[PDB]
């Protein structure tokens, strides 16, 4: 059959996705054991492995199509008929939204991400928003405080599958009660109850219980991060009940969660209540469905673009000397394209830059580096581009632009969450907002360093400030691993004094970072360590000794050991 | 008064320089014992840079101390400091380097600096401290080798001393026959030669018929026990271990010239410069190599010519017909295809110079203002020089000056070799070509433009990469599968399937490649290598045929 081939391909693609998501779940399933045996280097390798799964299976499916069709995998009318058959397979399939993403990826491979039209692939979903039926398996369990909250929480902690001893179980329970009472007041507390997700959300050294705390006045997040003693005993480090704290825990600058989710769209829907600020793409990316989040983000971009009456402009701030960065005035994302030629001092390849972006992508981002989404042959309407930006694009990125009459195609760019560059933020805020910004800036350095990321060019212009006031690094092309750096004490005179590649003089940092009397004093007060090579070496040594530094996705004040010790 | 102060400042600088050279070298044992392989790598980078640092310091000292006859008197005072001085040959090199910095490598004459040595050669004298120890088999060879192995200073336990000893006995017996073995002994150098993950015992195997190399490479278990991976007793094998395409050895040598002399008996093919460069005296090797060049030039009766093979589109390459080196100068303008800087090219040569060359990349010696006699230059080459390298040439009447060039050991370009060699020799060449790729890939070097014309074949048949300006790190590359039936490219993209067009177009060669190196056309193979690199693993590299490993030829 000519029609058999069309169906064989459609079933091949869908089979690939069946397997891909099955392997995604199998890797994720192993998060508990990795946590239980504190194999923190297995945890990090698992995040890289799971990140690579989708592209692998897309690749396999494409080579299968290549060998099966013997040429027609490039025929477009053929693959438009495959798409019709594939579309008709989706109404019964549970993960249909991601099945469309997987087909999209296969299509884009076949045609080098060219010729993307709404008829040839699922730029938009082919299925209605008719998915709110009662979930085949409950994804959460209700817990009411019929016998009070002490032995409510003592069942919840009891039902956890974790196979380790608790350091002091009821101590932690009382901590949680203190927080809940101080927050709701005893009367309302006894009226409210929990609905907690049945799967734990794992990240690095933490196992997060994620619930909804439903109260008279409304429903709130309920997050308990579970950590491990150096010995191997479990404790709950805190309790977060604000949407703001939850937004940060599920933040774009953190590694994705490892959470066993056979129906991700259902888990995504359930999370909306406690994450009302997140787009659908952001929620999918928070539970690890990164590639589907890409699909959803291009849709979010299209929605915004068509309803905005603004043009693309260069992003405000200090112009990059390797990246060209533009945005839409009201849009929450930036577009970053690598320049054709970098400043004449700078001897590095565009490929190095791309490699640094991939390094960040599969690293523990530790709440301090933004997630990026790489796009190839991104298409823009000429009419949507500021004349200022269009002139810039053709000066600096000409080799990456091709004309298509009323449109252009950018060969390669990254999409990143938009922030306020810190060099602008520090000119905008005073007193306490300014203190908190410098605290966060220095903490950004420290946490990246302890995670074996040396930021390289640490100037304020290379950090961004989020909606919740957090400082996040985004200039990735001078990153190196901490272990690759040679920290030295005496700064060179500023010829005959020997300095070799990889030499860093933290004492030199104070010249840039304390030049402004509004800022220096504050940096000195809180981050003087950052000017001592011995401090950096200490972090370097702990890293070489295999140690992995704890990271708290919330203020240190909120730790039970702190606010109640 | 200054003239003597200057001579003493320079000589003092060298005293410190070589002292710091030994101290970096001193730490090779501990680095090996604790398998700190990235410490090994950085110590090689550090030690390579030591000399230029100390020259820089001395030059800044001389500058702050603020004629032509003047510096002939500085040189005369310096010369008078040398007759007792033990490492005088390198002291002369160090003076030469200080002079060249002060004078931007201009006006180099035999009177103004030590183009040739000021002292009579001293290989006559008895070494003040023995550098090697004799070992006779009075109680047989089983407990001879257990004496040397026990006497080693290495502080680790052995996987199986007695096995490794038996292994070595098999080799010696199979090589000499039980009779010649009995009237034979070892003279083994007292310092181990450290390189990457190996500690080499280096000896002389003295037989009735003559003297032979005796090399035992000492390796480490993944857990940390010592074993001897083999025993090499041919000069050819020794020449390869000390080859121009391998990293220098780290070997404690208080009298480097004495060690060079001792090394001559084994390794009889190497120039003096090559022996100095094999034990890490890279800058002094440059001095000795310009002397070797001058010697050859005066006795040759031929002119400089463009080097045989495919003309380079970024480098211009010439040589002397009977000479063992090529000169490579960066072109003024590159072919319109290649979008790159002279600075990129210089950077890639610098990458290779301080990289573990892993036996697959040639060492280069950079020269500034290299002076040639016009009468020595072929009219063909002279036209090429002025067409392609005009900005780098200045006229000085009867001579020209090349601003910048690299000198490299000369080989037969592989595209020529493959037209010369057949059957088994041809199989061996393609085996080596693919292994050069593989070994470079595992060392995080992506060769870039891997066509045969960019590799050379050595005197001993080994394939060595020499086109450095398209090198990049494996970790910087994005290996991709080709979309079916053109398609274009994002930064770093490489399509290993495309290799087949170029590398298998010839029916004499392609088939042999598929047989032995089909992996190299599969994106999965390269991606696998990429990951092993990122997951921190460092690939073993054996400076000898895999067959010769004891675990293989005896297990
Ligand atoms: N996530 C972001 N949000 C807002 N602005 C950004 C973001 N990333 C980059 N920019 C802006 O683009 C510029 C260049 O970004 P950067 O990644 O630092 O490129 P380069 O390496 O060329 O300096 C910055 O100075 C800043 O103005
Ligand atoms: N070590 C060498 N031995 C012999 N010939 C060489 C050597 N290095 C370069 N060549 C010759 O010079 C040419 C250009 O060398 P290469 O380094 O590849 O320059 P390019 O980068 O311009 O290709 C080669 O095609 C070959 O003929
Ligand atoms: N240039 C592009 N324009 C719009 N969508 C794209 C583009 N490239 C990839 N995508 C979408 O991103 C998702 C993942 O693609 P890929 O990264 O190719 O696996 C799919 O939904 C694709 O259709
Ligand atoms: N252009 C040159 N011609 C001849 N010899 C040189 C040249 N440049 C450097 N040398 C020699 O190379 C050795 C090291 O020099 P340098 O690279 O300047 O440290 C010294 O013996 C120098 O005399
Ligand atoms: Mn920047
Ligand atoms: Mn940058
Ligand atoms: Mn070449
Ligand atoms: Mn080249």
């Amino acid at each position: 059959m000519p029609r058999g081939l069309e169906l064989l391909i459609a079933q091949t693609i869908l089979q690939g996705f069946d397997a891909q998501y099955g392997r995604f779940l199998e890797v994720t399933s192993g998060a508990q054991q990795r946590f239980e045996q504190a194999d923190w280097h297995a945890v990090q390798q698992a995040m890289k492995n799971r990140i690579h799964l989708y592209d692998h299976h897309v690749g396999l499916v494409v080579e299968q199509l290549r060998c099966i069709t013997n040429g027609q995998s490039t025929d477009a009318e053929f693959l438009l008929r495959v798409k019709e058959h594939y579309t008709r397979l989706l109404p019964d399939y549970p993960r249909f939204e991601i099945a469309e993403s997987f087909f999209n990826s296969v299509y884009c491979r076949l045609f080098d991400h060219r010729s993307l039209t709404p008829e040839r692939l699922f730029i938009f979903s082919s299925q209605p928003e008719r998915r709110f039926r009662t979930i085949p398996r409950p994804l959460a369990k209700d817990f009411h405080p019929d016998h009070g909250w002490e032995s409510l929480l003592m069942r919840v902690i009891s039902d956890l599958p974790l196979r380790l001893h608790w350091q002091n179980k009821s101590r932690d329970i009382h901590y949680i009660i203190r927080h809940l009472t101080e927050t709701l007041g005893p009367e309302n507390l006894s009226k409210s109850h929990l609905q907690v997700a049945n799967e734990l959300f794992y990240r690095n050294k933490a196992a997060w219980l994620v619930g909804k705390l439903i109260t008279p006045s409304g429903t709130l997040p309920f997050l308990l991060p579970i950590h491990q003693t150096d010995d191997g005993e479990l404790f709950i480090d805190t309790c977060l009940t604000t949407t703001a704290e939850a937004s940060i825990v599920f933040g774009f600058a953190r590694s994705y969660f490892m959470v066993y989710a056979p129906l991700p769209a259902a888990l995504v829907e359930w999370l909306r209540e406690i994450l009302p600020g997140k787009t659908t793409a952001e929620l999918y990316m928070a539970i690890g469905c990164q590639k589907h989040a890409k699909t959803e983000s291009y849709r979010e971009y299209l929605v915004y673009l068509q309803g905005c009456n603004e043009q693309f402009i260069e992003a405000p701030g200090i112009r990059g000397m390797v990246m060209l960065v533009f945005t839409l005035p009201g849009f929450d994302r930036v577009f970053k394209v690598i320049k054709d030629k970098f400043a004449p001092q700078k001897e590095m390849s565009a490929a190095h830059v791309r490699a640094c972006y991939q390094l960040v992508k599969e690293h523990d981002r530790v709440g301090r580096m933004a997630d990026t989404q790489e796009f190839e042959n991104f298409v823009l309407e000429k009419r949507h581009i500021s004349p200022a930006l269009m002139e810039l694009l053709l000066q600096e990125a000409a080799e990456k632009i091709t004309d298509l009459g009323e449109q252009i195609v950018i060969r390669h760019l990254y999409i990143e969450r938009r922030m306020v560059p810190l060099n602008i933020w520090l000119e905008q805020v005073e007193g306490q907002q300014l203190r908190d910004a410098i605290e966060e800036y220095g903490n950004a350095i420290r946490q990246l360093a302890a995670a074996n990321i040396f930021p390289g060019d640490m100037l304020f212009k290379n950090f961004g400030v989020t909606r919740h006031g957090r400082v996040v690094f985004y200039d990735y092309d001078e990153i190196c691993y901490m272990t690759e750096v040679n920290f030295r004490d005496i700064p060179p005179p500023r010829p005959w004094y020997s300095v070799s590649p990889g030499d860093v003089f933290p004492e030199e940092f104070r010249h840039w970072l304390c030049a402004d009397p509004r800022i220096g004093p504050l940096f000195e007060e809180m981050h003087a360590d950052l000017f001592r090579a011995d401090y950096w070496r200490a972090l370097q040594n702990r890293i070489r000794e295999g140690h992995v530094e704890d990271v708290y996705a919330y203020r240190r004040r909120q730790r039970f050991s702190v606010r109640y010790g």
